[PDB]
């Protein structure tokens, strides 16, 4: 919808190929799909990723592609592709992808309170504070809450505008 958020996002991904339900919660599988297509990966059918859990769907060779560029590694239990991605695995997929640890100078500063009592992924939340690609909100960044597809096109087009080749 025109005057609608997140329409400047997907004509982006539309315009690449790399994405209408903006309110569905994306899993992981999809997540990884959007990123192997905006990176312009290349994407060999039958190749297989590591991840036991991965094979066998259609998300496979995606899966196959982002892991063979270093932007997944498992949860270390697979990959969980059916599960739902939530927001800090969002900002691990973007960092990973796109080296934007290399974009900030230092370490960034955390802005929000539920950022430091977590168990992985503080600082990947932290840079994509710091380069704005999440705005946030208040003081809560909720890292374990689920992305949506819009949300999800909003980061990933921002991030790939920015720092994509
Ligand atoms: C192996 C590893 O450290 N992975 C990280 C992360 O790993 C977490 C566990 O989730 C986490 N497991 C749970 C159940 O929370 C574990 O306790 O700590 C690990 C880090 O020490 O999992 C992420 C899953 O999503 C992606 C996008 C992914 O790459 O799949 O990013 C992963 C992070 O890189």
């Amino acid at each position: 919808p025109a005057d609608h958020w997140g329409i400047d996002s997907i004509n982006y991904l539309v315009e690449k190929g790399a994405v209408f339900e903006p309110g569905k919660e994306l899993t992981r599988a999809e997540a990884a799909t959007m990123m192997a297509q905006i990176l312009n990966l290349p994407i060999d059918k039958d190749a297989k990723p590591s991840f036991a859990d991965s094979q066998g769907q259609w998300y496979t060779p995606f899966i196959a592609a982002v892991e063979k560029a270093g932007v997944i590694k498992g949860t270390g239990n697979g990959f969980e592709p059916n599960g739902k991605i939530d927001r800090v695995s969002m900002a691990s997929l973007l960092v990973e992808a796109y080296k934007l640890d290399t974009k900030v100078n230092g370490t960034p500063a955390t802005k929000f309170k539920d950022l430091e009592t977590l168990n992985w992924g503080k600082e990947k939340a932290n840079i994509l504070v710091e380069l704005g690609i999440s705005v946030g909100t208040g003081d809560q960044w909720e890292p374990k809450k689920t992305v949506t597809k819009a949300e999800a096109a909003q980061f990933i087009a921002k991030t790939d505008k920015q720092f994509g080749t």
